[PDB]
């Protein structure tokens, strides 16, 4: 898999939103509950997502959040190729262990948007059967510092 | 420079908060405008960081959003050292590269997140040699071995 290459959906809890990035060669996620399903909070989060990584394509859904103007001006600014591919043709799964993760730790939290960030920690930490190997967010640096040469 | 230090602090731009936080070894940056200078807007951001990178240390001011107890358990819980014992100048980087692009942008967050995009890409006189993004995963997938 490319090391450019990211994966990005909303999902619900609690009445609230989640956006979710998931860098694909890695598993290294980003997480953001935002107040609105809207495509200025989606660009809002691409911008963050593109000035930390080097970001090349965003595959997304294709719902109003992602075809607005201002995530297509957010994308062509940042020069990210955008890919919806077949309508409703990684992303989905991650959701899934997302919600678990915070579902073991939600009670370790007052907002739910803690509990978000502390869930995103505990996979990007994780090691497999919790002995050596690499976390998700060793291999994304691994990656790209390879990438860079 | 360590790969696990950080600084954190607070700047203040239109009469709004801007939460930024630099990796010293790199002059790689992350920065927010949040809705209040508070503990729990703080907190929140660290735990966003912490996520990303391995950090090890943050310095940050003392004052009362940095010193909450919010704030303390969140670097508790990240095994983050918070000591309170180079921001400043990036601070003013930030906000002389906002004020560059201001006009391209309709709210004030949105140019923040512009502003960070063109300085962790920037190159030295534009041409060549790594950026800072480019610095900091280096230095950390180095450190990993």
């Amino acid at each position: 898999c490319s090391p450019g290459i990211w994966q990005l959906d909303c999902t619900h809890l609690e009445g609230k939103v989640i956006l979710v990035a998931v860098h694909v060669a890695s598993g290294y996620i980003e997480a953001e509950v935002i107040p609105a399903e809207t495509g200025q909070e989606t660009a809002y989060f691409l911008l963050k997502l593109a000035g930390r990584w080097p970001v090349k394509t965003v595959h997304t859904d294709n719902g109003s959040n992602f075809t607005s103007n201002t995530v297509k001006a957010a994308c062509w600014w940042a020069g990210i190729k955008q890919e919806f591919g077949i309508p409703y043709n990684v992303i989905e799964s991650m959701n899934k262990e997302l919600k678990k993760i915070i579902g073991q730790i939600r009670d370790q939290a007052e907002h739910l948007k803690i509990a978000v960030q502390m869930a995103v920690f505990i996979h990007n930490k994780k090691r497999k059967g919790g002995i050596g190997g690499y976390s998700a967010g060793e291999r994304i640096v691994d990656i790209i510092a390879t990438d860079i040469q």
